[PDB]
């Protein structure tokens, strides 16, 4: 029987790139495969829009987890490139032109996937190619692909357009589709594109592999929560003011690195006829437009969780880039409240205080 | 809108190597694509088992087709192998080892298809690689300067077992299952197995193309007629037929196309006049030219004929006959129909035979011997 002996993914979206073409697709098609490798017993990381150190810090803490047995995917979606047979993951602090330096490149990431053991190794690629960046004309010089269990796929799209028209839709990836085709048990637009799937079995192994399952083993409680851990987030708060207003305060999480707040009004005393409750006062680092905050759907802040998914009637706030806190997220509920009777409008604050929620946790900035 | 100004396919599956491993998979693979594109309205040619003359005579005879505006696909399953940057399909009768001399290669003929004004190629290949092939030469090229509005798909596995399995099933071909999803408007079961496996799909499109596009009949009416009247003379099947004996027994002979150089031959009596109390029917006296073996001959379902045709498919409670190699008929297919027969009240068994000529069906009908 294939077993193994843990399920662990990192998946990567780069969007909000500072000196090259931002792209849109990689938020729904990380969020759509989190969903389905959950449900494939996977313990996921999803991280949007990772600077270089980040990307560094994340994999290598993927890298760290890939025991003997252990089954990992990686996933990266975003801007890549490829020299002479080495192709690189740009994040999204990358200058213009890319350098080597600046990026992540596969063949590493592959040649460590392959020296580890694993029972099952999985590596992902969905990349916006510059237009006229084709593949090099090359020798091979060094492969480990035969020693151990891999399956590498690579998808390419030449331009930024292009990407954005093949990645068009829900529910339609291509790497999710060929997951759920090939490793269990939309159209073809213009422009150029290219897939290479590349396998070396020595056994038939496939996402639904049963996990060995243990009892009482330390380390499958340490690995559950060292991840675990990583995906704390805040309690619900009902924040009391002064007056007798009750504003709820949700929390939600959308990727390991972006957290909905969501607020509600719960009580209004007699006293008051009129309250609006907003948030503000943010850390710097996680970089939150105010236009952009109390909006009164999930939808309207960017959120792939739409109205039906959260608690509903709300006003919705999407804090992203969760890695980049240094302290704790302090942030003011305010309320605004008129007086039964009068004209009057009162204005009251409230400092929230909720810690380092999800990835924040970790404090590797 | 897109449009066509013609849909053709070439679809070949080799699988009887003289010299090399002999291959399965390609004849149910080959069949299911061939019916696919039937439905799009492609004039389709399928081919089974062809040497390096017979491949040679068929990518070129399909490449002639590719007019302008025209939609062409080429298929191809069987042994490949790789050399310095090229790929090489196979023919049945290639020498071990592989040279490039007998083998058709692979980016000669999408550079021939990229020379046409064609509106849309669609070049597949689904090829066993032997193991000797991946460890005696280095690697450069695969992928190809795909340009113009191409569609290049290329996937491999290492070794017989491994490609048998990976194409154990039927309906569950990578290249049916891409163009129904990616290829078609609309106007679990392929798991992936052991060995060492690649897939490359490369495409460049202008405009969105679709196999689905309808087609445009209007301009190059001689070209258009060509195209038409040299495919359909490649496909006249013959009509079933009722031999009667002299004794009275009626022995009905039907016809069936498995691909354009495959045709079922099927036997049923289909009148028992009173004064005969059993009877069989049987066909013998094939040309040498197809081969065939008479052990394999008569079967009592299609499925014991080695056929992609099941039971259901055809007529039930015959005797079913396989001529393969129709390509290699010289001659006209001339058999003879046996009869055996007891007459009621006599212990004789008395024999009769019928000769049949059916002419050239199929592919023979080109001649090319
Ligand atoms: C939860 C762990 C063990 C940790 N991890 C990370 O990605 N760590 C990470 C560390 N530092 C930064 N960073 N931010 C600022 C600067 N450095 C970042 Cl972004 C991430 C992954 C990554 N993949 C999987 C999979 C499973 Cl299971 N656990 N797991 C984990
Ligand atoms: C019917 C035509 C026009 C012809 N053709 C062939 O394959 N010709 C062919 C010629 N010679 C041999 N041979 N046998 C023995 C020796 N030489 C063989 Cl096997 C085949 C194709 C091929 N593809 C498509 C597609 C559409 Cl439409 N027509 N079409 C045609
Ligand atoms: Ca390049
Ligand atoms: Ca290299
Ligand atoms: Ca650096
Ligand atoms: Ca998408
Ligand atoms: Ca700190
Ligand atoms: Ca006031
Ligand atoms: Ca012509
Ligand atoms: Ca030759
Ligand atoms: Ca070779
Ligand atoms: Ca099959
Ligand atoms: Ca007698």
């Amino acid at each position: 029987q294939p077993l193994a002996k843990d399920k662990v993914a990192l998946l990567i979206g780069n969007m909000n790139y500072r000196e090259h073409p931002k792209l849109k697709a990689p938020l729904v098609d990380v969020y759509e495969l989190t969903n389905l490798l959950r449900q494939l017993d996977f313990k996921v990381v999803s991280l949007l829009d990772l600077t270089e150190y980040e990307m560094r810090n994340a994999v290598d803490e993927f890298l760290l987890l890939l025991d003997k047995g252990v089954y990992g995917l990686l996933y990266y979606a975003g801007h890549g490139y490829e020299n002479f047979g080495n192709s690189f993951m740009v994040p999204v602090d990358a200058p213009n032109p890319y350098r080597s330096e600046n990026c992540l490149c596969v063949q590493n990431i592959l040649k460590l996937m392959q020296e580890k053991e694993t029972g099952l190794n999985v590596f992902l690629l969905d990349m916006c190619r510059k237009r006229n960046d084709y593949d090099d004309t090359i020798p091979i010089l060094d492969a480990l692909k035969v020693t151990a269990n891999i399956v590498f796929g690579y998808a390419t799209c030449q331009g930024a357009e292009a990407f954005e028209i093949q990645h068009s839709g829900l529910a339609n990836g291509i790497f999710m589709k060929f997951l759920k085709d090939r490793l269990l048990e939309c159209h073809l637009t213009k422009g150029k594109q290219a897939l290479e799937i590349r396998s070396s079995l020595s056994e038939k192994r496939a996402l639904t592999d049963p996990i060995q399952g243990t009892e009482y083993s330390a380390e499958s409680l340490v690995r559950n929560l060292q991840w675990a851990k990583a995906h704390e987030l805040p309690e619900s708060m009902c924040l009391k003011f002064d007056c007798g207003v009750q504003i709820q305060l949700g929390f939600a999480a959308e990727f390991s690195n972006v957290m909905i707040i969501y607020t509600s009004i719960v009580y209004k005393p007699p006293e008051i006829i009129m309250c609006d409750a907003y948030v503000t006062d943010f850390p710097l680092d996680l970089d939150i437009d105010p236009k952009d905050a109390n909006k009164g759907t999930p939808e309207e802040t960017g959120s792939y969780l739409v109205s039906k998914d959260l608690p509903k009637h709300c006003l919705y706030t999407r804090l992203s880039s969760l890695q980049k806190l240094k302290e704790h997220l302090v942030f003011t509920v305010c309320l605004s409240y008129q007086y039964s009777g009068l004209e009057d409008t009162v204005e009251d604050k409230q400092e929230v205080n909720v810690g380092k929620p999800l990835i924040a946790k970790l404090d590797m900035h």
